Parts: C-alpha cells; sequence; structure tokens
C-alpha cells in the first residue's frame, strides 16, 4: 500500500528501493533513533533530489493510513511536507526532502563543539515559527491535530532558515505510554514530557506548549535538557533552574554566553519568561498556541 502527496513524478521510482530490503543498509544513517530510523537517498527519478526518509515501526488498524493521509495534506510554511507514505506489513515509512542544514537539535549540539554558529535573530526566527506551525495545527486546521513529539530534533531547519516541523505524533501508531516514557530517558528527551503525562498516558494540545516551552528556553540557555550540567545543579532539571534564575536578581546568569553583547539581553530575557509560562506544572496555567505566538511576536 503506497500515497504520494507531492509531485514527485512516478510512484514506481520512489517505490521500488523502499520495498527492497537490503537496499536500506547502504543508505547513509543521517538521524539515529533506536527504534525509529531515518536514512539519506537520493530519489532517482528528479534531478538529483535528496529525500528522508523515516522508518517507524508499529508493535487490522487502517486508522494509521487515515490519520497520515490527514497529516500528507497539511500545508504549512513551518511544517515539513510530507512527500509520500509506504506502508508496508508490520513497518511504516515517510518521505521527506532532505534538508542540508539539518535539525535544530543537529545545530545546537554543533554550536557547542564550536563547528557551527547561531544568532539569536536566526533563534527568534525559528521560535516564531515552531509559534506559527503549532497554532495552524492547533486551532487552524479542520481537525485539530496535536503533534505529541515535539522536539528541537523534529524542528528543520531550511535554506531560509524558517523552522519546520517534522514527524508528528501518530495516536495509533504510538507505543504504551510507560515504554515510550522509557525510551524517553534512553534518548535524552524526557524533558519535553509535560508533568501531567505521567498521570494521564495521553497527549494534549497544552503537552505541546509543554515542549515548545522547553524549545525556548534551549534557544537562550544553550544546553540541552540532557546535559550534565543540569544533573549537577541544584534543580536537577532545565525548566526548574530556568524558573529561578527567572527570578532570581541576575537572570542574565542563563543566558548562553556567545550572545551575551549583541545587545539582545532583554529580548532573550522576555523568551525565557515565555518559556516558563509554557512549562507550568499546572496544563491550564499555561497558555495556548495563539498567545504563545502573539508573546513572541511583541518583542
Ligand atoms: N528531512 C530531514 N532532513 C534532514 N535531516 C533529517 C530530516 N529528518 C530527520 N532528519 C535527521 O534525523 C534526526 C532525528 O532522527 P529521528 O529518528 O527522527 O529521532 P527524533 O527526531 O529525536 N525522535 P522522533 O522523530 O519523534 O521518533 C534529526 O536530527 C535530523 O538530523
Ligand atoms: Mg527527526
Amino acid at each position: 500500500h503506497m500515497s504520494i502527496f507531492s509531485p514527485l513524478i512516478k510512484k514506481a521510482e520512489d517505490l521500488a528501493f523502499l520495498e527492497n530490503e537490503e537496499a536500506l543498509a547502504s543508505l547513509e544513517i543521517i538521524g539515529r533513533g533506536g527504534c525509529g530510523e531515518v536514512f539519506k537517498a537520493e530519489l532517482p527519478g528528479s534531478n538529483g533530489k535528496i529525500i528522508a526518509v523515516k522508518k517507524v515501526i508499529q508493535p487490522k488498524m487502517r486508522q494509521i493510513r487515515s490519520e497520515i493521509n490527514t497529516v500528507g495534506h497539511i500545508r504549512h510554511r513551518n511544517l515539513l511536507p510530507l512527500l509520500a507514505h509506504v506502508s508496508r506489513p508490520e513497518c511504516h515509512y515517510l518521505v521527506y526532502e532532505y534538508m542540508e542544514k539539518g535539525s535544530l537539535q543537529d545545530i545546537l549540539t554543533d554550536v557547542q563543539a564550536g563547528n557551527q554558529e547561531l544568532m539569536w535573530p536566526a533563534r527568534h526566527k525559528i521560535a516564531l515559527g515552531i509559534a506559527a506551525g503549532l497554532e495552524y495545527l492547533h486551532m487552524d486546521h479542520n481537525p485539530r491535530i496535536i503533534h505529541r513529539a515535539l522536539k528541537p530534533a523534529n524542528v528543520l531547519l531550511d535554506d531560509d532558515m524558517e523552522a519546520r516541523i517534522s514527524d508528528f505524533g501518530l495516536a495509533k501508531a504510538m507505543p504504551d505510554a510507560v515504554t515510550h516514557i522509557t525510551t524517553s530517558h534512553v534518548a535524552g528527551t524526557v524533558g519535553y514530557i509535560a508533568p501531567e503525562f505521567y498521570q494521564t498516558h495521553k497527549f494534549t494540545d497544552k503537552c505541546d506548549i509543554y515542549s515548545f516551552g522547553v524549545i525556548l528556553g534551549i534557544l537562550v540557555i544553550g544546553k540541552l535538557p540532557s546535559d550534565e550540567f543540569f544533573q549537577h545543579t541544584d534543580e536537577m532539571s532545565l525548566i526548574k533552574w530556568m524558573r529561578n534564575i527567572i527570578t532570581s536578581e541576575n537572570p542574565s546568569l542563563a543566558i548562553d554566553p556567545k550572545l551575551m553583547d549583541q545587545g539582545f539581553d532583554e529580548q532573550m530575557l522576555l523568551v525565557l519568561k515565555i518559556a516558563c509560562y509554557c512549562t507550568l506544572d499546572d496544563p491550564k496555567q499555561r497558555p495556548n498556541s495563539k498567545d504563545v505566538r502573539t508573546m513572541l511576536s511583541q518583542i
């Protein structure tokens, strides 16, 4: 079973090498995710167009095709357009356009090593991008879509440096909450799981607001939630450590020293505050995607 949502010319030219299991073994691996896997491949029919193939493993439910077909027909400037969905018997393949710039996670880890640099105006453009893509999913699409796995690795940068959200969360395809929490630890991505999910086992729109709030803090602090710096600190979490520095009398301490003297301190401090409201322990106290965008665009 195969469905296409984007002008890739022949349905057979893309199909042939994905059905061949031995064909993936020689493809380059761009994104390591354990169970989930992403490959790098050149589309044969196109004139040298590189694509990214996400491999998700399902653990007679056709609801996967129903939701993915909805995901495939979503078009937004800040959402990575799904190109094709291949459904094997016990596996699924998602086809995206390969972005040379990588993901937000890839860049931020490269900024730590100094192999890359990202200035605040770009981070501000990324935040506004994710905010625009979130509001469309939460309050503009005809069925309300919830991205249940929002993280900097699922925010890709195009050649215009606009954030694009990918690897959407599919309620039918996702594993049980207890396992999902377990692999979230090994992947170092627990920090994006809202506190309520531990008692609800259901992803809400406020869970997307929580994951977004962490990303806003990362863009200013420059450290990831899995950073061992936070495992030596007093609060033992990026969200709580950021919250106390906000209310401290020296809030600039949380700012990455790489964007200090650029004159964006006042702007970055306002982003930290919006990250606090998006990451409050009570989801009812958190803003929605519409108000989050308005606060980010007010600077
Ligand atoms: N269209 C794409 N273009 C370029 N790189 C991509 C693309 N999609 C994914 N990647 C890379 O894949 C990496 C993440 O791989 P992935 O298996 O999706 O783990 P994850 O995103 O952290 N969790 P999840 O996607 O929710 O299962 C990203 O950092 C990218 O480098
Ligand atoms: Mg990804």
